[PDB]
Order: structure tokens, then sequence, then C-alpha cells
């Protein structure tokens, strides 16, 4: 079983899906113009691990927007069984990022020791200027008295098209995914029984 679990935290208008299309990529005259809504599905994935078998891992991660359509039944899908992604723009990395904090809470409430990666999606939305003044911000609230630890990296992307910064998500990915174990679990990817 080499599929990693995880959930979203991040609203319509952040830009997973324009990152993913370019991550999880198809053929000509078939992906398009991206939108945004509310509701619940799951997209599976392929991490390019390793130098001699980089098709190993694959991500499987909860999509919903951060409204209260899913947020009111959020708390019951929590577990330290589930990694988390978190994307938001870098407009948003400054003035709505803080948005998902009623989420990470409920992350917290079971448990803080599975990771969350921050992306800053659209990297061009903003300037040199403004988008340090979104990483300057975030990376400097991220620990506190209550448990809720530090994220455990961030990124910017320019999403829409064939793009580098997705090469450099997908290894931050590729690390994280690979380095991150609850406790010392079998890798998923072994010979588990179901
Ligand atoms: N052109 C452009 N559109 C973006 C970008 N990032 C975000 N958006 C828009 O944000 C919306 C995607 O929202 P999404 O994060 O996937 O929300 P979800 O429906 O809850 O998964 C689409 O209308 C995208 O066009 C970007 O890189 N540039």
């Amino acid at each position: 079983y080499n599929r990693m679990k995880l959930m979203i935290v991040g609203n319509t208008g952040s830009g997973k899906t324009t990152l993913l299309q370019q991550l999880m990529k198809t053929k000509k005259s078939d992906l398009g113009m991206q939108s945004a809504t509310v509701g619940i599905d799951v997209k599976d994935w392929p991490i390019q691990i390793r130098d001699k078998r980089k098709r190993d891992l694959v991500l499987n991660v909860w999509d919903f927007a951060g409204r209260e359509e899913f947020y009111s039944t959020h708390p019951h899908f929590m577990t330290q069984r589930a990694l988390y992604l978190a994307v938001y723009d870098l407009s948003k990395g400054q003035a709505e990022v803080d948005a998902m904090k009623p989420w990470l809470f409920n992350i917290k409430a079971r448990a803080s020791s599975s990771p969350v990666i921050l992306v800053g999606t659209h990297l061009d939305v903003s300037d040199e200027k403004q988008r340090k003044a979104c990483m300057s911000k975030i990376t400097k609230e991220l620990l506190n008295k209550r448990g809720f630890p530090a994220i455990r990296d961030y990124h910017f992307v320019n999403a829409t098209e064939e793009s580098d910064a997705l090469a450099k998500l997908r290894k931050t990915i590729i690390n994280e995914s690979l380095n991150f174990k609850i406790r010392d679990q079998l890798v998923v990817g072994q010979l588990i029984p179901d």
C-alpha cells in the first residue's frame, strides 16, 4: 500500500487544482481553465521518490474548501494517520493564510505530530516585496504554547503551465513524504494485509 493519506487546509481561489493539473498532468486539448467550489473529493498523485525507483510513492489527498460545509464535519476526519497540505496564494500568504487556524487546531486536537507544509501558489500574483511580506509573517507565528508546531516547510509556485516551481514542490514532497513516519511505521508501501 504505497499511499499516503492526506487532507487539505485551504479554500476556493487558493489554486490547488491549478497546481495539480500540472502535477497530475495529461495531454493536448484536455486540461483548461480553472474554477473552484466546495464538496468532498480525493486525488491520487505519484511522487518521484528514488533515483532508481521514482514512481514508488503516491499521495491521496482529500479535497474540500475551507467552508462550514466541510468544517462542521472536519473534526471527525482528524488523525495522526493523515498528512496535511496547506494551499494559499502569495497575496493570501499574508492576507488570508490565517484562515486555516481553526482547521489546524482540529488537527492539533487529535495530533500535531503529522506534518503540514504550506505552498504559496500563484507566485506571480505578488511582487517580491509582497511575497516576502507573506513569508516574513507566516514564518514568525509558527510555534506556540498550546501545542501547535511550526510548519515543516514552505514553497512558492507558478502553477498554470509546465513549471520548475512544481518540480521544486515535488522535491519538497519527496523529502517530507519519505522522511516522515508515524513511529517506526511499516513504510506504507509494504506487505500489509489490509
Ligand atoms: N490564472 C490563475 N488562476 C489561479 C491561480 N491560483 C489560483 N487561481 C484560481 O483559483 C481557483 C482554484 O481554487 P481551489 O484552490 O482549487 O479550490 P477548491 O475547489 O476548494 O479545491 C481557480 O479559479 C483558479 O483559476 C494561478 O496560478 N493563476
